[PDB]
């Protein structure tokens, strides 16, 4: 799993049936990393520091085995809880 | 999932038959960067801004679980 | 699979059900590397080089097929043989 | 998917039993790259411009959802 | 698929139970690059030129579609540069 942070929804899409109503964010791995697009399956925020699953996993993460997803948010980082 | 943009058609007349007559389209980060290849499932031209998905999701989201495909479109993107 | 050492814990309270109680724990090839997260299937302290899977094979290492996981820790290594 | 080059039939006598009679090539995203090998679904020759597929599809698209393959060309692209 | 060199044995005395007695090896692309961990389903010594599967391949060229396995050895290369 990659820790990422939140920097914007992305919002400025028309996309395919195959996906719902879970949002769509755009996560990096840092400021100025390259930019990648993860759905939210937990309720962030900009400035959120998330955990984000990849592979096969991402899709059931995302509700189903068959959504759509190669990048899911699934918890987000508590940065200073210990 | 990554926003990519289109180049150009992906001309294959000689392919597997599982493949369909689904387009393929060239695709990159920007201009200049690597150069891959996805299933267009939502109708665009070049010059489009597109969310891509890869892994187990690029195949159904092509249309089948089945479908021979490691990245497909599945958005345009307006504002980039 | 990669070989990597654990630096720390990976706090994430508000995380989706389906994780479970496994632990997650930050890792990275060498200190310095970028971190990765991967769920401990072991029980793994920090300092300890353990083996981590990816792709499909680290949902079921992590105990289910259906667990939310690319990366899971599936060994720790000797690394004085 | 990724645009690749075939360099060389890549032999392998010593292989898994799985693997069949299919045959692998060595393959390349331009010569210099790094080498990788694919399980040719199509029939190419050294020189071929070939569109690889990854991920899970690649072993449906070598013929079976149990193939061992993690690359597979299932296309010749038109431009050599 | 990637063309690897066998550069050791990795030895994990405490690793997941569903590894069951497969041989790991260390591999890498050449001597010097980053090192990553197969399991052998060949039979290979140091110095053998390996062809190595991945994704989810991997598991069941290591046995089983349940194997926890992202990276499998399938073949021993001919004659390699
Ligand atoms: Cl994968």
């Amino acid at each position: 799993m990659k820790i990422m942070q939140v920097e914007k929804t992305l919002v400025s899409t028309n996309r395919i049936a195959d996906m719902g109503h879970k949002p769509l964010l755009v996560v990096w791995e840092k400021p100025g990393a390259p930019r990648q697009v993860a759905v939210d399956a937990i309720g962030c925020i900009p400035g959120d520091w998330v955990l984000c699953v990849g592979s096969s996993a991402a899709r059931e993460a995302a509700g189903s085995k068959s959504y759509p997803s190669d990048l899911t948010i699934i918890g987000i980082i508590d940065q200073w809880n210990g």
